[PDB]
RNA sequence: GAUGAGACGCGUUUUAGAGCUAGAAAUAGCAAGUUAAAAUAAGGCUAGUCCGUUAUCAACUUGAAAAAGUGGCACCGAGUCGGUGCUU
DNA sequence: CGTGATTCCAGCGTCTCATCAAATACGCA
DNA sequence: TGCGTATTTATTGGAATCACG
């Protein structure tokens, strides 16, 4: 009981605990068991796995929110758009808006007349005669002067409306300026008059063409740039291209500026950088800008819009109006066609919806793609269908209106088509000439991204603040909305706050008071040293200050060089000095500060003390905003100090990023007994010139103990708000909350005694063929050799390592010269350059492929200095060509030296034994705190449990080393196992070397690595001194014999014990078979985490019009069996209720129990009041006491150890694991693994011969298989099934067969049933959609580890 | 990468879009096919251009809810955990 | 007439604007 | 040379359908 330890295996879907002793044997107790059942006790083994569903993130919850919010957003535009016309609709036809409110009800439903538009069949038939369709409408209603019907005007601005395209193009867009050929002839022109020195011909260049065409973008800038004579990717014309076509170019070295000022179009308003550039520039560029402006409309309308602008004001109905009258002329010409050439297909393809044709196109799912892939053939088979088939070749072919491709049109586009119906239609009706201005606003208002939600304080997403309370409205945003502090809140609200102080927002990174506090922070610790003074000494504030000015300020960066010369001899007339504490540069600088000079050119202000808070200010606001309207909004505060052009000048400037420290930190906290800050501070402090640190981890000072003060508020809150503030993935959040749950529990379980240590390991979370090859490719070309043209080779082919070895090394040795042979992989071998005793590197970069064994010619260290002379120039050839890396060479040519160094150990040692993510070191951390809790009266920390954390390589290696091997399609053990692993591994490492633990325990314990570690060459006794070993891997000491280099092995102790206090660490005689003992043991706690299922209500599909009763109504009022709606829905959870129902048409009371499924959208309902919920589902007298909540996964043990787990209302999942022999396990991973196994040959093959000389555990794991099978799964026809395939593939090969039985194994495993594969059958899987079973079955409810149960029996819960 | 915030195109259903000719009707033949309104998680109250799919979640005793509490040891073994003895 | 046994199937693309953080690869005093 | 910094980052219910004897 005293003295365990606890080892835990944390991963997204999988937490592994395993409670060990000091002899690494895992306890055995005795839990009670409750419930009312006749079992009153059950032995457990301290050792299991919880199983839970990965942690899903939030992004479709936050994608689908800002559906809803957009949705609700267009439907409240469509009630102003309505709001507008009500009057006036009233006045022509009062129920024309309750028409179009009530459409989607059948004519049963509906109140009024079936027809929206007009009321009557006459005109609504009219209507469509005359307009096919809505754009037919929009371009009448422009183009036409008549006066027309107010339903018509008010059908097309509501589809404007409701449909209006996106917002990416700030500023209007004329749509008349379409002509490519004559803007870019223009363009051209422009820029030949700037550079006449360097002129360009557009001869023969149609851009329209090439820029329109329906290709890549940077394929058509290619095309673009050959094609104009003398034009380059990176030209400037070649730049104004890119410019037009969503690039940001400058013109800095173009001959005319001296800065790198950049203009774009596509974004912002565009109208002050242009002036500013202007401003430099003169009117030159006008001209040149006003062509480039014209050329990118002209770009973007062209394939928005082919048709003219001359015919029509309407471009975009104009261009859909185009398009129907096509597809109505090609649907008539291939009605005509395939009536005459193939009469027998015409019947499908206009009337079977099923296929792909017109009618499936059309009237059936089938999209646009489908329709031409389908259709490409028949039309090719045909004739006269040429030029249907460019169309289809052009996807312009039976094009709709409303297409997939209508995203790039701008909002532009309708806003002019909607600007000129109401030009037109002003004269007929007053109110709309009044109200154009509010439908103009209604179409282009926009919610600012940094205003966010329009809540009213009852919102966990809203931040915006309101200047009044009043309803919110596209015409008064702007009178409502505060967009200053909206957009402020917007930068600040996810800003991080100061580490010290919580309670205080960070200041700018580029703020001058961070600047100043840097500058000062770093000249507080600069020592000057001159050849008349005896000791060096500090700066004093005079002359830091003289410094700043003469230096920092007159000066952006500053030297030491340029402190030793400009300073010391000008003012303090010291001609040499030797100054330390500063090397080459200063790293801080006071960049905003020439930032401000330049700008303003006021040295006063800047210098002035009073007006620094406005600068921190001003620099706060520059780096809030990105907005120019609200960046000069923002400065108007302080515009009364500063001119216009200098206004204008700081607008133009802008500033990213934020520091780390805040101003109640620098200056906001004061010293009691001395009122000075932390600045003040590192202005004068004596002689001593304590620095940030020392000040506030000063006890001297009162600046730690009021940071720990202020700091108590939101310390230790709690565990998940915690774990939700750390950075990663949910799943990994979730995972991470598990195993801190599972530890507790664990610490309950040892009667509340903390474990001596806790060992953790989190497995990192997350073709390549084709990229080697490339790889090869791309080096043999560069260093110009042929031997891939000599000997023909696949990019699947080298996934072997020899070979790729061998392609990667010319076709010879590393070392030697000699060449090799493809037909001798066998003969070759495969060796480290840093030996096995020296790192775990199995990466390219340590392995080599080498025909000899002893040609490497020093064992012990790196190959000898001899072949790697010889080989420099060949190594040096391979480095050229990128074969190989740069750290892999240094290692080869390390022999040039005396040797490995204790330096290259030192480093191995490190990269073995931390991790360097900080993820397991936030979980180390917590664990820590929640385990080390009592803390020392002498201000230190009582470190009364160790928090160990080991990388998964270790554990690997133990498992390829001693046979511990796992096979993850057997069992989820494995989980639990791993655990065990790492805990045993954490002990024993922590046992053997004690003087490591800063290197892998958490705490801030002292380090040493480098000589306390690495010996001399001295193997026998290096080891037996003071250093731990000569060698530098960490678990060498597990090993019985230890093999140096190839060909010669050493020998360690049978016992490993500590050098210094003679505890053994490691019984090689006992604690292997121990544990393998403990992986054999059959039973293992696994849990699957019992959840209540959130998310969708039910699939989101619309299902059509169905005389089923599985259909959900999509609104209160629409009946599912007449306008369809949603099936499938997602049950929460089950509940077990027992009462009676009627049965019969004498509705006799009959006793009844089964399991309900309380669906997602039912769950409120039902826990509002479950006895109305039952009532109203048809039970009758239901017992409050006897319902039954039972969540997905839920435990039942039928019977002779079957366990099902709860999936579902009415289906289950199998809940029981096959306890493999570990003997059968091992087998298997070595037969599947029959290649590339790693190590000496000598041990594959042993391996080999043990696979082959134990056949017969393929037909045992068969038989076991089939007993487990029969025992729990119950799958008749699938066991059957099995069996048949393995009997008729008894022939195949070991390792096929071994593979094709770990497939089998998916049968019994636990979850729900999956389909598997054994060689070429396919078997499926047998879903036990029957839950009646479990009503008499006994529930289990499981703890976290599933050590602590309560056993419900239902047969007693049974009104018989 | 995670979290947020603004937007866009669709997609899907019901209805409108008269299908016509002949044929007792069934049914044949021919015609048309591009579009539109409504909804897009049921809905809730706080009534907002708000919120409704993330996370949390053995049972029992509590505690509104957070949160807390609720369960001999050793030994031999082992088909999913059993027995042996002590305490209990 | 349940009773398995079989089959099909499941909303989805495109931009903007932040903020943070760890990850990875140098910088540096 | 460790702290510090500059950019980059198919599954499993459900429903129907199909023998199906």
């Amino acid at each position: 009981d005293k003295k365990y330890s606890i080892g835990l295996a944390i991963g997204t879907n999988s937490v592994g605990w395993a409670v060990i002793t000091d002899e690494y044997k895992v306890p055995s107790k005795k839990f009670k068991v409750l419930g009312n059942t006749d079992r009153h006790s059950i032995k457990k083994n301290l050792i299991g796995a919880l199983l839970f569903d990965s942690g899903e993130t939030a992004e479709a919850t936050r994608l689908k929110r800002t559906a809803r919010r957009r949705y609700t957003r267009r439907k409240n535009r469509i009630c102003y758009l309505q709001e507008i016309f009500s009057n006036e609709m009233a006045k022509v036809d009062d129920s024309f808006f309750h028409r179009l409110e009530e459409s989607f009800l059948v004519e049963e439903d509906k109140k009024h007349e079936r027809h929206p538009i007009f009321g009557n069949i006459v005109d609504e038939v009219a209507y469509h005669e005359k307009y096919p369709t809505i754009y037919h409408l929009r371009k009448k209603l422009v183009d036409s002067t008549d006066k027309a019907d107010l339903r018509l005007i008010y059908l097309a601005l509501a589809h404007m409306i409701k449909f209006r395209g996106h917002f990416l193009i700030e500023g209007d867009l004329n749509p008349d300026n379409s002509d490519v050929d004559k803007l870019f002839i223009q363009l051209v022109q422009t820029y030949n008059q700037l550079f006449e020195e360097n002129p360009i011909n557009a001869s023969g260049v149609d851009a329209k063409a090439i820029l329109s065409a329906r290709l890549s973008k940077s394929r058509r800038l290619e095309n673009l740039i050959a094609q104009l004579p003398g034009e380059k990717k990176n030209g400037l014309f070649g730049n104004l291209i890119a410019l037009s076509l969503g690039l940001t170019p400058n013109f800095k070295s173009n001959f005319d500026l001296a800065e790198d000022a950049k203009l774009q179009l596509s974004k912002d308003t565009y109208d002050d950088d242009l002036d500013n550039l202007l401003a430099q520039i003169g009117d030159q560029y006008a001209d040149l800008f006003l062509a480039a402006k014209n050329l990118s409309d002209a770009i973007l309308l062209s394939d928005i819009l082919r048709v003219n602008t001359e015919i029509t004001k309407a471009p975009l109905s104009a261009s859909m109006i185009k398009r129907y009258d096509e597809h109505h002329q090609d649907l008539t010409l291939l009605k005509a066609l395939v009536r005459q050439q193939l009469p027998e297909k015409y019947k499908e393809i206009f009337f079977d919806q099923s296929k792909n044709g017109y009618a499936g196109y059309i009237d059936g799912g089938a999209s646009q793609e489908e329709f031409y892939k389908f259709i490409k053939p028949i039309l090719e088979k045909m004739d006269g269908t040429e030029e249907l088939l460019v169309k289809l070749n052009r996807e312009d072919l039976l094009r709709k209106q409303r297409t997939f491709d209508n995203g790039s049109i701008p909002h532009q586009i309708h806003l002019g088509e909607l600007h000129a119906i109401l030009r037109r239609q002003e004269d007929f009706y007053p109110f709309l000439k009044d109200n154009r201005e509010k439908i103009e606003k209604i179409l282009t208002f926009r919610i600012p991204y940094y205003v966010g939600p329009l809540a009213r304080g009852n919102s966990r997403f809203a931040w915006m603040t309101r200047k009044s309370e009043e309803t919110i409205t596209p015409w008064n945003f702007e009178e409502v909305v505060d967009k200053g502090a909206s957009a402020q809140s917007f930068i600040e609200r996810m800003t991080n706050f100061d580490k010290n102080l919580p309670n205080e927002k960070v200041l700018p990174k580029h703020s001058l008071l961070y600047e100043y506090f840097t500058v000062y922070n770093e000249l507080t610790k600069v020592k000057y040293v001159t050849e008349g003074m005896r000791k060096p000494a500090f700066l004093s504030g005079e002359q830091k200050k003289a410094i700043v000015d003469l230096l920092f300020k007159t000066n952006r960066k500053v030297t030491v060089k340029q402190l030793k010369e400009d300073y010391f001899k000008k003012i303090e007339c010291f001609d040499s000095v030797e100054i330390s504490g500063v090397e080459d540069r200063f790293n801080a600088s006071l960049g905003t500060y020439h930032d401000l000079l330049k700008i303003i050119k006021d040295k006063d202000f800047l210098d002035n003390e009073e007006n620094e808070d406005i600068l921190e200010d001003i620099v706060l606001t520059l780096t809030l905003f990105e907005d120019r309207e609200m960046i000069e909004e923002r400065l108007k505060t302080y515009a009364h100090l500063f001119d216009d052009k200098v206004m204008k000048q700081l607008k133009r400037r802008r500033y990213t990023g934020w520091g780390r420290l805040s101003r109640k930190l620098i200056n906001g906290i004061r010293d009691k007994q001395s009122g000075k800050t932390i600045l003040d501070f590192l202005k004068s402090d004596g002689f001593a010139n304590r620095n940030f640190m020392q000040l506030i981890h000063d006890d001297s000072l009162t600046f730690k103990e009021d940071i720990q003060k202020a700091q108590v508020s939101g310390q230790g809150d709690s565990l998940h708000e915690h774990i939700a503030n750390l950075a990663g993935s949910p799943a990994i959040k979730k995972g991470i909350l598990q195993t801190v749950k599972v530890v507790d529990e664990l610490v309950k379980v040892m009667g509340r005694h903390k474990p001596e240590n806790i060992v953790i390991e989190m497995a990192r979370e997350n073709k390549n063929s084709r990229e080697r090859m490339k790889r090869i490719e791309e080096g043999i070309k560069e260093l110009g050799s042929q031997i891939l043209k000599e000997h023909p080779v696949e990019n699947t082919q080298l996934q072997n390592e020899k070979l790729y070895l061998y392609y990667l090394q010319n076709g010879r040795d590393m070392y030697v010269d000699q060449e090799l042979d493809i037909n001798r992989l066998s003969d070759y071998d495969v060796d480290a350059i840093v030996p096995q005793s020296f790192l775990k590197d199995d990466s390219i970069d340590n392995k080599v492929l080498t025909r000899s064994d002893k040609n490497r010619g020093k064992s012990d260290n790196v190959p000898s200095e001899e072949v790697v002379k010889k080989m420099k120039n060949y190594w040096r050839q391979l480095l050229n060509a990128k074969l190989i890396t740069q750290r892999k060479f240094d290692n080869l040519t390390k022999a040039e030296r005396g040797g490995l160094s204790e330096l290259d150990k030192a480093g191995f040692i490190k990269r073995q034994l931390v991790e360097t993510r900080q993820i397991t070191k936030h979980v180390a951390q917590i664990l820590d705190s929640r385990m080390n809790t009592k803390y020392d009266e002498n201000d230190k920390l009582i470190r009364e449990v160790k928090v160990i954390t080991l990388k998964s390589k270790l554990v690997s290696d133990f498992r390829k080393d001693f046979q511990f091997y796992k096979v993850r399609e057997i069992n989820n053990y494995h989980h639990a196992h791993d655990a065990y692993l790492n805990a045993v591994v954490g002990t024993a490492l922590i046992k053997k070397y004690p003087k490591l633990e800063s290197e892998f325990v958490y705490g801030d314990y002292k380090v040493y690595d480098v000589r306390k570690m690495i010996a001399k060459s001295e193997q026998e006794i290096g080891k037996a001194t003071a250093k731990y070993f000569f060698y530098s891997n960490i678990m060498n000491f597990f090993k019985t014999e230890i093999t140096l280099a190839n060909g010669e092995i050493r020998k360690r102790p049978l016992i490993e014990t500590n050098g210094e206090t003679g505890e053994i660490v490691w019984d090689k005689g006992r604690d292997f078979a121990t544990v393998r003992k403990v992986l054999s043991m059959p039973q293992v706690n696994i849990v699957k985490k019992t959840e209540v299922q959130t998310g969708g209500f039910s699939k989101e599909s619309i299902l059509p019009k169905r005389n089923s009763d599985k259909l959900i109504a999509r609104k209160k009022d629409w009946d599912p069996k007449k306008y369809g709606g949603f099936d499938s829905p997602t049950v929460a959870y089950s509940v077990l209720v027992v009462a009676k129902v009627e049965k019969g048409k004498s509705k006799k009371l009959k006793s009844v129990k089964e399991l309900l499924g309380i669906t997602i959208m039912e769950r409120s309902s039902f826990e509002k009041n479950p006895i109305d919920f039952l009532e109203a589902k048809g039970y009758k007298e239901v017992k409050k006491d006897l319902i039954i909540k039972l969540p997905k996964y839920s435990l039942f043990e039928l019977e002779n150890g079957r366990k099902r787990m709860l999936a579902s209302a009415g289906e289950l999942q199998k809940g029981n694991e096959l306890a493999l022999p570990s003997k059968y396990v091992n087998f298997l991973y070595l037969a599947s693994h029959y290649e590339k196994l790693k190590g000496s040959p000598e041990d594959n093959e042993q391996k080999q011969l043990f696979v082959e000389q134990h056949k017969h555990y393929l037909d045992e794991i068969i038989e076991q298989i089939s007993e487990f099978s029969k025992r729990v799964i119950l799958a008749d026809a699938n066991l059957d099934k099995v069996l048949s395939a393995y009997n008729k593939h008894r022939d195949k090969p070991i390792r096929e067969q071994a593979e094709n039985i770990i497939h089998l194994f998916t049968l019994t495993n636990l979850g729900a049933p999956a389909a598997f594969k054994y060689f070429d059958t396919t078997i499926d899987r047998k879903r036990y959609t029957s839950t009646k079973e479990v009503l008499d079955a006994t529930l289990i409810h499981q703890s976290i580890t599933g050590l602590y149960e309560t056993r419900i029996d239902l047969s007693q819960l049974g009104g018989d």
